[PDB]
C-alpha cells in the first residue's frame, strides 16, 4: 500500500518479479546496484529498505532492520510478533504485484542475511504459489515451530552461503537448508557453500543467482 524501494525496472515489459530484501544495516540501493548487474530484460528488481527500528541485538540502538532481532544462533530468542508482521508487509507487496499483471509463479523473493531470513519465512508461509526463494547467508526465522507449510510449496530454493561466515553460523546454515528439504521437494533445493568467502557475496554465488533466475524466470 506504501511501498518505498530502489527499484530496477525491466528493459523490455515486466512479466517476471523479484522482491530482494538486504541485510541488516544498510538500504536497498547497495542491491539494487548489485542486482542491476544480473539482470534479465523482462524481471523487474524490487529493493525495499528497511524500517529504522531499535535492534536489541545492539544496545536496543536505532538501525534499519526488517524485525527485532536479539542473536544469531538457533537457541537465541526471536521477535515473533515482528517477524509476523514484516512476513504480513511482504504478502501484501506480493499480492500488489499479482494484482497489477505479475502473477504468483513469476515472483522470486529472496534476501541477505536478516532480509534472506524474512524472505525464507514469508515465502515458506504465503499462500499464493510462489516460484522461488533465493536466500544468501541467512538462517529460517522460527525454524523449531515449523511443520516441516504455508501453500502450494513447489517453490525452488537457491541457498548460498558463506564457509567461513563470521556473522551468521554456517552450520546455521546447513541446519536451515536441512529443514527446507523437509517441506518442499528436495530435488528443488539448492545448497551450495562457498570456500573462503565470510559474511559476503562473490561472483560464483551471483552468477547461481543469475543461473537459477534464469531457468526459473524464462523470456514467456
Amino acid at each position: 500500500l506504501l511501498t518505498d524501494a530502489a527499484t530496477v525496472s525491466g528493459a523490455e515489459r515486466e512479466t517476471a518479479a523479484v522482491i530482494f530484501l538486504h541485510g541488516l544495516g544498510d538500504t536497498g540501493h547497495s542491491w539494487a546496484d548489485a542486482l542491476s548487474t544480473i539482470r534479465l530484460p523482462h524481471v523487474k528488481y524490487i529493493c525495499p529498505h528497511a524500517p529504522r527500528i531499535p535492534v536489541t541485538l545492539n544496545m536496543k540502538m536505532v538501525m534499519p532492520s526488517w524485525f527485532d532481532l536479539m542473536g544469531l544462533s538457533p537457541d537465541a530468542p526471536e521477535d515473533e510478533a515482528g517477524i509476523k508482521k514484516a512476513a504480513e508487509n511482504i504478502k501484501a507487496l506480493i499480492e500488489h504485484e499479482m494484482k497489477n499483471g505479475i502473477p504468483a509463479n513469476r515472483i522470486v523473493l529472496g534476501g541477505f542475511s536478516q532480509g534472506g531470513a524474512l524472505s525464507l519465512y514469508t515465502a515458506l508461509t504465503c499462500p499464493h504459489p510462489l516460484a522461488g526463494i533465493v536466500a544468501l547467508s541467512c538462517w529460517l526465522p522460527l525454524h523449531r515451530a515449523f511443520p516441516q507449510n504455508g501453500s502450494a510449496k513447489d517453490l525452488a530454493i537457491l541457498q548460498c552461503h558463506g564457509e567461513l561466515d563470521p556473522m551468521v553460523p554456517v552450520r546455521f546454515g546447513a541446519l536451515t537448508a536441512e529443514k527446507l528439504r523437509s517441506v518442499v521437494t528436495p530435488a528443488r533445493v539448492q545448497f551450495k557453500t562457498y570456500p573462503g568467502v565470510m559474511h559476503s557475496s562473490c561472483p560464483q554465488e551471483m552468477a547461481a543467482v543469475k543461473e537459477f533466475l534464469e531457468k526459473l524466470l524464462p523470456p514467456v
